[PDB]
This record gives C-alpha cells, structure tokens and sequence, in this order.
C-alpha cells in the first residue's frame, strides 16, 4: 500500500515490537507501531528505538478515551489547527460521537508526535502518560478498593492493612471472557492452617494466613523442603560461605509463627532434633534456642501437645504490665501482675510444669504502634497516611515528640513505669525474659551511640538477675496498689525451705511495685523466707521525688537493711509521680562480698524424652536480647555498621548476662520499603556484600559478629521469615480476587471483584535464590531420609525435595497484599475478551488484538 493510517499497526505480533505479560497486554505498556506522523499527510517508518504508549492508540472505553484527549490538550497537546484547544474538548465524554473521538484520537497522535520531535525524545510523553494513568480509577490504585477509601476511616496504628488483600485461584479456562493464567494454578494453598487449625478441624484460634506482601504458600511440599534448606544454611552460614567459620546461628527467632501452616514449625523441630539432638537433652535442646512469635494465646496448647518444639511468646504478660503500669490513667490493679500471664506466679514452686515461654517489655513492633499513633494524630484528615501517603517526615517529627515525653513525669504517649516493668520481667520464674534495644539505647541513633535514659536502671536490674535470680516465686499483694515479687534463691524451693545449694543463702530477690502514685507512706513487711533469717540485704534500687537511686541517696531506706529471725524484711514505701516510678519501685538483693552466678547448667536438670523445652531452672537461666529497632538508621560508615559496633561490644552483652543474641532479619532489603529492616526482602539467601551491604553490614562481617558473641560465650539466633517477601521486580499475569485476611472474598462499599487477570509483581528472589535455592537438598536426604517420608498434618504428604526453587513465583504464593497498581490493566476488547499475544511459550489462545493496531 501507499502510506496512511494502516501504519498504526504494530511492526510485528511478537514480542520484539508488542510488551506483554505471559501473553496479556497493560494499558500503561508500550509497542512498536509501524510508523507515525505529525500531519497526517507524511509516514516515517519506526526504527527499533521508537517505542510509543498504548494509551496513544487504545483505551478500556469510550470514557477513558475521552479523558485522555481532554487530559492531553490540558497539558502541553493544545494546537487549534488539528481542531484540539481547551474549548473544542471541554464538553467532551462517553457520550460524545464514536466518528468525532477517533478523529480527535487520531489528530492528537499528529499533535502527540509533533512534541516528540521538538522534544528530541518521548521523555515527557513517558511523564505526561504517568500522570494521566494515576487520574483513571481503573489504571490505578484506587481500582483495587481499600478499605482506607471508606467513610470516615480510621487508620491501624500497625501501619499495615489486614483486610487490603488479593488471593490467587486456578485458572486453567479457555474462554477468552475468563483467560487463562494456568502456570500459576496450585494442588496446595491450604489458608489458615494456622496454630490448632493446622488439621483444618479447630478454628479457636481464627488467626489469619495473611498480613502483608507477598504471602508465601507454606502447604506446598516443595516450599516445605525449600525451608528446610533456608534453616540448613543459615545453621551453617560462615562455613557454607566461607566466611569465619564459627559464624553460624545456634536458633531461630520465627517470625509470624501464627500467621503461617503449621506444618513447617513441626518440620523445623525435627530437622534441628536430626542435626543436633534435641529431644530428651535440655543441653543440646537449650543449646539451640529457639522462640515462636505470637501474639495467639492458643499458641501455648499447640506447643504442648507438640513437646514443646519452640517457646511460645507471653503476649498477654506484655499487655499486663503495659495495663497495669504503662497508662496515665485506668491502670488495671496491680494483683493482675500474679494471673494474668500463661503462667501463674501466685507461689510457682515447681518445675518442668509450666509452658516453655518468652516474655517481653518491649519489642520493635510495639515502639511502631506507639509512633505510628503520633503520625496518625499529629496529621489528621490523611486517611492513607499508613498506606501510599505515608512520609518519612511524619516519622522523624514523631521521635522528636517521643523523646521529648519520654523525659516527661507527665508522659502522653511512652510508657509510665519502664524500670518497674523489667523488675517484674526480669524477676519471673518460668520464662525467657526478651530485652529490647531501644529501651537500653536511643534507637535512631547511630547504633549503640546514645544511651536512653532507662540504660542504668535496666543494666542493674540485668546484672542481678544472673547474680541472684533463682528458685521459688511469691507475689502477694501487700496492700490494694501495691505487691511483693520474691524469689527465694538457687536451691530454695519455696518460703519453708533451708535451701540446698551452696549459693541458696546469698541468693533471691525481692521486687516492690506499686502503681499508685498517691499512696499513703507506710511500713510493709516481705517474706524472704526461712533460708534468710538474720541476713543483711541491699538497696539495689528506691524510688527518690525526682527518680531512682542506687546508693540508698534520698529514698525512704538505707543502704542496708536486716531481716529479722524469721526470714521477714521491714520496708519504707510511699507513692511517688517521677519521669521514672508512677507509684513505686524498690529492689532489694543479699549483700555479698565477691562474684556470684546462679545459672543452672541443663545437665543438672530433669531430662524428659517428650519434651523439646522445659521450663525449669536451667531454662531459667536464658535471656535473650533484641538487637534492633524498626527506626534504627542508616549507617554513616563502616565503622557504625551494627555488626561491627556489636562485634567490638561482645564482652559487654556477656557482662549483662544476655546469654542469647536475636539478630535482626539479614535479608537484602527492598530499597523501597519503609524500614529498610529485613522482613521486606529480595533475596533470602544473600545477606549483604562488601559492596552492597544491608543496614547492618555485610554478610563477611555478619559471620565475625556470630564468632565474637560465640566467644563472649553467647548463642546467637537469626530472624527467620517464611510469611512473605516484599520487593519482587518481575510482573506476573495472576488471577484475583478482592479478600480479608483469611482470603475470603469480601466487598468495599458495596463492590468486589473476582477472578481477574492483575499484573501483580510476584517473580524473583535474587542470585541468592538461584545459586542457593534446594542446594543442600541431597545432603539433607542422605543424612536425615526422615524429613522428607514424614507425612505432614495439613496436607498429609512429605516436603518433596525434587525440584528446587531456584526463583519465586505465584505457583508458591497464596496472594498478596492490594499493590497499588489496578484491577483493570489487562487489555480486554469490545467483546470482553482478553487480548492476548501468542509468541514464545505464551500457546493459551490464538493472538487477538484490538483493531487499532490491527
Ligand atoms: O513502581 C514502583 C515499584 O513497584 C513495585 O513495588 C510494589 C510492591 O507492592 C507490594 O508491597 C507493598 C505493600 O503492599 C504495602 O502494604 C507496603 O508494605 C509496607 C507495610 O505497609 C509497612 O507497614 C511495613 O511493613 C513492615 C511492618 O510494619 C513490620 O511490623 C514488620 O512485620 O515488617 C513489615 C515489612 O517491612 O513496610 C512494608 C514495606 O514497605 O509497601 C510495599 C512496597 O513498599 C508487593 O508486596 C511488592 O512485591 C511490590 O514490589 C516494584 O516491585 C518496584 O520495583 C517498583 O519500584
Ligand atoms: O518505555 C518503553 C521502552 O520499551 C523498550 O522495549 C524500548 O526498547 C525502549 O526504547 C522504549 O522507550
Ligand atoms: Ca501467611
């Protein structure tokens, strides 16, 4: 033919002049035509190089067409001699004639190419195309219906959105109505196999398969194996890298253990049982940390009828202390520091009966909630400030705010009695108390910089525990507001016992907590017990007008007090209102002469062949410490990378008695994310290079770190995160529908959608994945068969470790959480069908385009 219109065409129906996703084309995408015009009168054929967007030539209607021409000549595509100014497309719309829109369609590609070419390139065209897309419902966010566009929303303070979720169904269909996306169809994504449902017949719990990201379907048998090898490696990092040869982790912390199938935490007990011996050996067993977390009370019943494979996380001891010494106001009574915990401290005098747990003050999580309240108050009428409004800014003013009423007696959001909070934590029997960082150090610092303002009375309150915290527990209200917690020492088992260690004399504690800072000043006694009659104790720490003191300087006692013949110990209390104690906080210890250490060694112990953990007094002995905070900066030098700073300050967590390190998520980051943390990560094998470390350091300095802690005589545990990933740079054409956090389908407003082709990113996992994706497969099945011919319970078949992810995609995922993109940029005709590109492997249907690029 001459030249005309009909080069509008693509230059050829594969890939090479048509972008598309598994065969499917996006609105926003871009093609070779064969050739283009300024007037209409003259055609130059397209080199390689000259690409254009799809949104020049076709549209999901009349009225996005209509748009987009009104858009265009608001915006830099005015010329009143092709018939397109302001005036001739303000009364434009869907009902405007088909002949006068293809016209003025045709007449702004004329306009569109004239820009072009003043412009030496399609840069601002590129610009302008963006801009127009994000106005259009359809070809953005707002499409995918969040739960933050309803009226009157009210923001979660967790800065994630539960309900804002998409799931992934089969679709194997050959109508081209419904397409067909089959290479991401799945046998597995059992949902919600979480805690006591992981038999899918016991839904107490209703804790849910989906949080954020990209959710990772842990049902499939082969992601199953794949964890089994990620726990391998990561239990032998520094050799499998050959980097410091001591630097492997001991354990895991397991993050969202509530939130995942079950099955990979009775597979992660046994593959550690294989390697090392676990079961029946609280040496090998303890050794060997390992810590759930959870905030699921039914978690605990799980993990005993399990054998106790992990510790179960004390949530409810958390919000205890937070309820009743943490508010301003409508404190909770101080009595429900005895009963409300999964362990009842009321005269806990046994052992190996209470639920193997960890407890806490403080984690990174809770801080978040504390400052992302203060964003949310502090800029009102944002509604998706936890979502795409979010800014870093909000969060820096925040943490000036908090740092400031964290000084303050009169606090408005951080916590009332911090110090009195760890007394109590690190006082209990029968758990693994968890210190935080940033309650020792400002944590937006540099790392480990700047001490908070709690590091003296929390270091004290750590350094006794490992000189005197041993045996029996009572706590006894002494009067409404106001409670003893005492330990009766190493070898005393209760308030009637002589004590049967060499060290049962020197030992045991007693913490004083009232949270009325108006009571009446009076004498309380405290039973020491019968092991401590005649014996001088020390003022370790009293409440002062203005704070607390360690020498006994302007508090109600001295420096030393005596017990009288019968083990009980007369005190001086009163209510006090300080930055530090809102009520009251003493802490008395027996005075000693030389150093003293009450850990019980796990040989020394009651062995039980059932039982993983046990909660006894070796057990006991553990604390574990949190080594990073969500707001931890960037680092400024090498020198400031967290694995260095920690490396050079090993004997210090060793003289805290920290005896297990939880480092942080070391995945490579997602560059994007708001934290930069770990848990939004990339690639789950490379954990930082020389070149391009994570925020914490490389992974070469990562293996020194482990060895210098081994030195100091620690065990060390890594964050290991089998949920989701967050980041993946690779499109898939998935098929959708809109759900809450359990995948069930819901509506916004009145609407839904199901089953839809979305071009959700789901593909990827970095070099890390390829080089080390099922590596350790073959060795893990010559050594250990058993893990891979042990039926699991929600799917009743074993992991299957032949074949190995070497990359992520949908086929291993349940769905993902809502990625602002929009639910309508798959290119459909007319008809409803689904354009589609038949090239390569993409064989699901013939090729059908639209017409406008025939
Ligand atoms: O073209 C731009 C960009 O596009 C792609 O990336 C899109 C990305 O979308 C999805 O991930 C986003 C997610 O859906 C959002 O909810 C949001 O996640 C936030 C959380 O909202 C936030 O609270 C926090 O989460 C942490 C928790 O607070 C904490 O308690 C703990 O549990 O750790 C959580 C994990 O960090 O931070 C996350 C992360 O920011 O933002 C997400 C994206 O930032 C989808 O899952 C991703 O796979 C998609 O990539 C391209 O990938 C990208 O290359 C391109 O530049
Ligand atoms: O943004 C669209 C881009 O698509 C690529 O496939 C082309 O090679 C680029 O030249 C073009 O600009
Ligand atoms: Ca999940």
């Amino acid at each position: 033919m001459g030249p005309g219109t009909w080069e509008n065409m693509a230059f050829a129906q594969d890939s090479s002049a048509i972008n598309n996703i598994d065969g499917y084309l996006s609105y926003t995408d871009w093609y070779r035509p064969y050739g283009t015009s300024q007037d209409g009168k003259t055609w130059y054929k397209t080199t390689a190089m000259d690409w254009r967007p799809l949104l020049m030539y076709i549209w999901p209607s009349k009225d996005v067409q209509a748009q987009f021409i009104k858009y265009f000549v608001n915006n830099g595509y005015e010329n009143a001699n092709y018939g397109l100014t302001k005036d001739t497309v303000a009364n434009i719309n869907k009902d405007t004639n088909t002949t006068v829109l293809a016209n003025m369609a045709q007449n702004l590609r004329y306009v569109i190419e004239q820009s072009i070419a003043a412009n030496k390139g399609t840069s601002k065209l590129a610009n302008d195309i963006n801009s127009f897309a994000a106005t259009v419902p359809e070809l953005s966010a707002s499409s995918e219906l969040s739960l933050q566009s309803m009226p009157n929303y009210r923001p979660d303070k967790s800065g994630t959105i539960d309900s804002d979720q998409v799931i992934f169904v089969n679709n194997n269909s050959k109508d081209p109505r419904k397409g067909n996306t089959s290479y991401a169809d799945s046998n597995y994504r059992l949902m919600n196999r979480t805690i006591n449902n992981q038999a899918g017949n016991n839904n107490s719990d209703n804790s849910p398969e989906l949080l954020v990201g990209n959710d990772i379907d842990n049902s499939n048998p082969v992601v199953q194996a794949e964890n089994l090898n990620w726990e391998y490696f990561l239990l032998n990092y520094g050799k499998l890298m050959g980097y410091n040869p001591d630097g492997n982790f001991d354990g895991f912390r397991v993050d969202a253990a509530d939130n995942i199938d079950a099955d990979v935490l009775d597979q992660m007990g046994q593959l550690m049982n294989d390697m090392y011996h676990t079961k029946g050996n609280p040496q090998n067993a303890n050794d060997h940390l390992s810590y759930n977390e959870g905030y699921h009370s039914g978690a605990a019943q799980m993990l005993n009828e399990k054998g106790n494979p992990q510790l179960y996380m004390d949530s409810g001891e958390f919000y205890t202390l937070e309820n009743v010494l943490g508010r301003a106001n409508n404190r909770d009574n101080i009595g429900n520091l005895i009963t409300n915990s999964i362990v009842n401290r009321q005269n806990d005098t046994t052992e190996n009966e209470a639920t193997p747990n960890w407890s806490f003050v403080t984690n990174h999580d809770q801080r978040k909630n504390l400052i992302n309240r203060l964003i949310i108050k502090d800029h009102s009428n944002i509604p998706d400030i936890m979502g795409s409004a979010y800014k870093v800014e909000y969060a820096n003013q925040a943490w000036q705010e908090f740092y400031a009423d964290q000084e303050k007696t009169n606090k408005q959001y951080a916590q009332y009695n911090v110090p009195a909070q760890y007394a109590i934590l690190l006082s209990n029997k029968d758990t693994v108390p968890q210190v935080y960082y940033g309650d020792l150090y400002n944590e937006t610092a540099q790392y480990m910089q700047e001490k908070s303002i709690y590091y003296d009375a929390i270091t004290t309150l750590m350094r006794a525990r490992k000189q005197f915290v041993s045996g029996g527990q009572t706590m006894t209200k002494l009067n409404n507001n106001l409670l003893a917690s005492v330990r009766y020492g190493k070898g005393v088992v209760d308030a009637n016992s002589n004590g049967t260690d060499k060290l049962s004399r020197t030992s045991g504690m007693a913490v004083l907590v009232g949270n009325d800072s108006n009571m009446a000043q009076q004498s309380v006694a405290i039973n020491m017990g019968r092991a401590h009659a005649n014996q001088q104790y020390r003022n370790l720490i009293d409440t002062t007008e203005n704070g607390l003191t360690y020498d006994a300087d302007n508090s109600e006692n001295p420096a030393i007090l005596t017990t009288d013949s019968n083990g009980i110990l007369k005190v001086t209390v009163k209510g006090y209102s300080n930055p530090y104690v809102s009520g009251y906080l003493g802490v008395w210890v027996p005075v000693i002469s030389g150093d003293q250490d009450v850990t019980t060694n796990a040989s020394d112990v009651v062995a039980n062949k059932e039982k993983t953990f046990e909660s006894n007094a070796a057990l006991d002995s553990h604390m574990i410490y949190e080594d990073f905070s969500l707001f931890q900066p960037e680092p400024t030098s090498v020198e400031n990378h967290a694995y260095n700073v920690i490396a050079k300050n090993a004997s210090l967590f060793s003289d805290l008695g920290i005896t297990d390190f939880w480092m942080a998520p070391a995945y490579t980051p997602f560059g994007r994310s708001r934290y930069n943390e770990g848990y939004s990560m990339t690639d789950r094998y490379n954990l930082g290079t020389t070149a391009n470390p994570t925020k914490y350091g490389s992974g070469e300095e990562l293996a020194n770190t482990i060895a210098a802690l081994h030195k100091a005589g620690l065990k060390v545990q890594e964050d290991i995160v089998m949920n989701q990933m967050i980041g993946f740079s690779g499109q898939e054409a998935v098929t959708v529908t809109r759900t809450n956090n359990r995948g069930m389908q819901i509506h916004v407003n009145g609407q839904t959608y199901a089953n839809q082709i979305y071009f959700a990113y789901t593909t990827g996992g970095g070099n890390g994945q390829e080089t080390y994706g099922g590596k350790y497969l073959a060795e893990l099945q010559k050594n250990y068969p058993d893990l891979f011919t042990t039926k699991a319970i929600s799917t009743g078949v074993a992991p299957d470790p032949t074949v190995r992810i070497n990359k992520w995609s949908a086929k291993y995922q349940n769905g993902t959480s809502l990625q602002n993109i929009g639910i309508g940029l798959a290119v459909k005709l007319a008809n409803g069908d689904y354009a589609y590109l038949n090239s390569g492997d993409n064989k699901a249907f013939n090729t059908l385009l639209p017409t406008a690029i025939s």
